[PDB]
């Protein structure tokens, strides 16, 4: 019967057919809209294929990993087992004529025609020097995927009946289209009561026709302070004016929140607005390349965007000129719109611009309401890979916050791309749901868009998703009520022993960071509760995968107290940051600890094995010492190759972070929140936790053969990655100030805060200026050596 509609509310964590919350019919017809979609794809794809999920690339091999095929040839071992010697360019489909090729413990497989380079197993094995090894085996069944069958001259006018409050006023209506205000009316002010009523009819003087579509009326109370806000889109779904009586409960009080089209669902307690509907000279041409040379963060002047409208047309041939040229149009004049599509009718030179993801990305932004516009964003995405769409997707994701209506092309391509490739869908999913799980804003729409995904994935995907929700709603559980019960106490470990006892009696389930491990039982006396504030629990599981080569047991951290959403972000940024490294020969060796957020200041971690804090190396002898981190660096290697491997892999990690944790402006972090594994690589924790830049203590330095005033051949190859690493992501400008723009827009509590990326990225500044500018921020970290770090200690 219907009880799959349940069981999808279940796993999506909202009722999409609930038709509380709505004042129109758009969430209805945007489910009934991706049917299409969903089938299309459906039938499109590979059912073996499919099955298997092999993760692949076509980017060129690095550099620094064919120094680690230096004979030409790649060990793999075969499983009683045999090793073989395999051509970097041979086919998994030909090395087995060598006499369905799936890695050992993991639910990978490698197959297709590619080189075995190409598959990314074999970069990843590549990179630590770890033997490949492949269990022989006969591919799972693809029936298991099994889909369950199923010309107005008039002005534009509102009519502002009044406000009621159940526990000084005015409301302001905007004619808005993507952050621009095309027009703007106000009421009288009147007494703050209960209800107040104004029956007014605020007229714009924007004209009927000079609506375009996306265009909302946002509403807004103020007493000055604003209070509440509400919007309504003036043309619908259909293409229709809106028309009629509305009554729509707004949300109380810049973000992505503020621009969306939901109605607080709380009718009991919030405030609720009653409305009725019824060729050029050389200097211009100088000028003219100069402004589209700026960066995406530079405020166009009103001679700007005049001259960009003028030369239209030869603005069209220049891609990084897009999102400006589109910032320029009036869309408040339909004879403009109109000539707008006419120019976008012949935007070949764009179609034939080679794919600029971070371009791309800004056509989505919170800045273009035009669904035409954003569609030429999409358009550039559908040639994406796999792996690159595995890179942007949690901030593809959330640009879906920014389309002006539910049923849009991101809607549709990453309901497209999800059901094309397991992991990704995998991912999709988790993103989806944790928006839908603490998002009142967003949840409507990203809950229909994850019904469209379930109802094509496949049964198998389907049971899959369904034990990872039990497994995450019954830890969670178990995670809330331990933080009731508190440093650490001594029947809490015995309490939480106790809890940890019923919850097994779902026995597999994927890691939802890591969909290839397959987590079995728990082990329950491995178990622990750390002691920070807020008081997570440790917990361990042996892999469900008999054919794993070890027994190193999956650790994972459950937190309430922290936004995870937050460090979701920051950690899909640093695999991005990897990603321009990569292209130019450098790895800075981050480690990006996988992370999902699952609820409301709850989540989930990736416990990094062989790891401590860099506060407890220091606890290990407040008044801090400069020796024990090169002291404990060196207890936990044998070798003096290893040693030298991890005193190089700091070197690289501490500069990586160095540049990264600078340009994100999440430096100044205190020494809990460092972490180095034992193999000598450093990582940062914790990002929903008298200045400085960056972490680069005197211990740090020490390691690197540096105290107070001196260099070492270590140390000045610190800064020679440093300022590599640093002029790398420079070059990506553009791309990392959209990042940075949008991650603060979708993911934290100002104009000001989005430009210490303009100021961190050091713009307009030539190159041996940036080299300069980064290696005084290496200097200025040297002087306060431990007087910060002391700083966080009294804190
Ligand atoms: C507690 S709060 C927190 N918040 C964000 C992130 C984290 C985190 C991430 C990774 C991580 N790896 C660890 N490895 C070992 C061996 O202990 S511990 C740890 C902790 N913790």
């Amino acid at each position: 019967s219907q009880a799959f509609q349940r069981q999808l509310t279940a796993l999506i964590g909202y009722d999409v057919t609930d038709v509380s919350n709505v004042h129109d019919d758009e969430l209805e017809f945007t489910r009934r809209g991706l049917v299409t979609p969903r089938m299309a794809e459906v039938a499109s794809r590979d059912p073996k294929l499919y099955a298997m999920h092999p993760w692949v690339t076509s980017k060129p091999l690095p550099e620094y990993l064919w120094k680690k095929i230096a004979n030409n040839c790649i060990f793999i071992v075969i499983h009683t087992s045999q090793t073989i010697k395999v051509s970097p360019d041979d086919t998994p489909g030909a090395i087995l004529q060598s006499f369905v090729l799936r890695v050992c413990g993991r639910d990978e497989y490698l197959v297709g025609e590619t080189p075995i380079k190409n598959f990314q197993w074999v970069r990843h094995c590549l990179k630590n020097g770890e033997e490949i090894h492949v269990v022989l085996d006969t591919p799972p069944d693809p029936a298991l995927d099994e889909v369950r069958k199923e010309d107005c001259d008039r002005k534009f006018r509102v009519k502002i009946r009044g406000i009621d409050i159940p526990v000084t006023v005015f409301v302001e209506a905007n004619i808005q289209h993507g952050q621009q205000v095309l027009c703007q009316r106000r009421t009288s002010p009147k007494p703050f009561t209960e209800e107040v009523l104004w029956n007014v009819w605020l007229e714009f003087s924007i004209k009927i026709k000079d609506l375009p579509k996306g265009a909302l009326l946002n509403l807004q109370i103020y007493c000055v302070q604003l209070l509440y806000y509400v919007n309504l889109l003036l043309i619908d779904h259909r293409f229709l004016l809106r028309r009629g009586e509305y009554v729509l409960h707004m949300w109380q009080i810049f973000n992505a929140d503020k621009l969306t089209s939901a109605t607080n669902p709380d009718k009991e307690n919030s405030m609720s607005i009653s409305i009725l509907l019824d060729e050029m000279p050389n200097q211009l041409r100088k000028q003219l390349e100069a402004i589209i040379a700026t960066d995406p963060l530079n405020p166009l002047t009103a001679e700007d965007k005049e001259l960009l409208w003028h030369f239209r047309y030869e603005s069209l041939k220049h891609p990084k000129a897009y999102p400006k040229l589109f910032s320029s149009v009036k869309w408040g004049q339909q004879e403009i719109v109109a000539k707008t599509y006419q120019l976008l009718a012949r935007r070949e030179v764009w179609d034939q611009s080679a794919l600029d993801v971070g371009l791309t990305m800004q056509l989505l932004d919170c800045n273009f309401s035009d669904e035409n516009v954003r569609a030429i964003a999409v358009q550039k995405l559908e040639s994406l890979e796999d792996d690159d769409v595995l890179h942007y997707l949690l901030q593809l994701v959330q640009a879906v916050k920014f389309e002006p209506y539910h049923d849009s092309a991101l809607a549709r391509f990453l309901l497209k791309r999800g059901l094309r490739n397991k992991r990704i869908g995998h991912f999709l999913f988790w993103f989806l749901r944790s928006e839908i799980a603490q998002s009142r804003h967003y949840q409507q729409r990203f809950a229909v868009i994850l019904e469209a995904y379930l109802r094509g994935c496949g049964t198998a995907m389907l049971h899959d998703f369904t034990q990872q929700v039990q497994v995450i709603e019954m830890l969670q559980k178990v995670t809330l009520d331990i933080k009731s019960l508190s440093d650490v106490s001594s029947q809490v470990i015995s309490q939480l022993k106790q809890k940890l006892e019923n919850l097994q009696n779902p026995e597999s389930f994927r890691v939802p960071y890591d969909p290839g491990l397959k987590a079995g039982a728990l082990a329950i006396e491995k178990c622990k509760v750390m002691a920070s504030k807020k008081k997570p629990l440790w917990l361990e599981f042996k892999c469900a995968d008999p054919t794993a080569l070890s027994n190193e047991t999956i650790g994972i951290i459950f937190k309430h107290g922290d936004d995870l959403r937050q460090d979701m972000l920051i950690l899909q940024i640093l695999r991005i940051m990897e990603s321009i490294w990569e292209t130019e020969s450098l790895d800075l060796c981050l480690l990006p600890y996988g992370c999902i957020s699952t609820g409301d200041k709850i989540g989930m971690i990736e416990i990094v094995k062989d790891a401590t804090t860099i506060a407890k190396i220091q606890q290990s002898t407040g008044a801090f010492k400069d020796e024990v981190l090169n002291h404990w660096l060196k207890e936990k290697s044998p070798t003096e190759e290893k040693f030298q491997a991890a005193v190089e892999r700091f070197v690289y990690s501490c500069a990586g972070y160095c540049v990264a944790t600078f340009v994100l402006g999440i430096g100044d972090r205190h020494n809990d929140n460092i972490m180095i594994t034992e193999t000598g690589n450093l990582f940062h924790i914790d990002f929903g936790h008298e200045r400085v830049p960056f972490v680069l203590t005197p211990d740090f330095l020490f390691v690197m053969g540096t105290s107070g005033k001196k260099t070492s051949p270590h140390f000045q190859k610190f800064q020679d990655i440093c300022v590599k690493a640093y002029l790398a992501l420079r070059h990506h400008t553009n791309l990392l100030i959209i990042l940075f723009s949008m991650m603060l827009m979708t993911g934290m509590p100002s104009k000001e805060d989005i430009e210490y990326i303009r100021d961190a990225l050091t713009v307009g500044k030539n190159e041996e200026d940036a080299k300069k500018y980064f290696l005084d921020q290496i200097e200025v970290c040297r002087d306060k050596g431990w007087t910060v770090q002391f700083n966080w200690f009294l804190h």
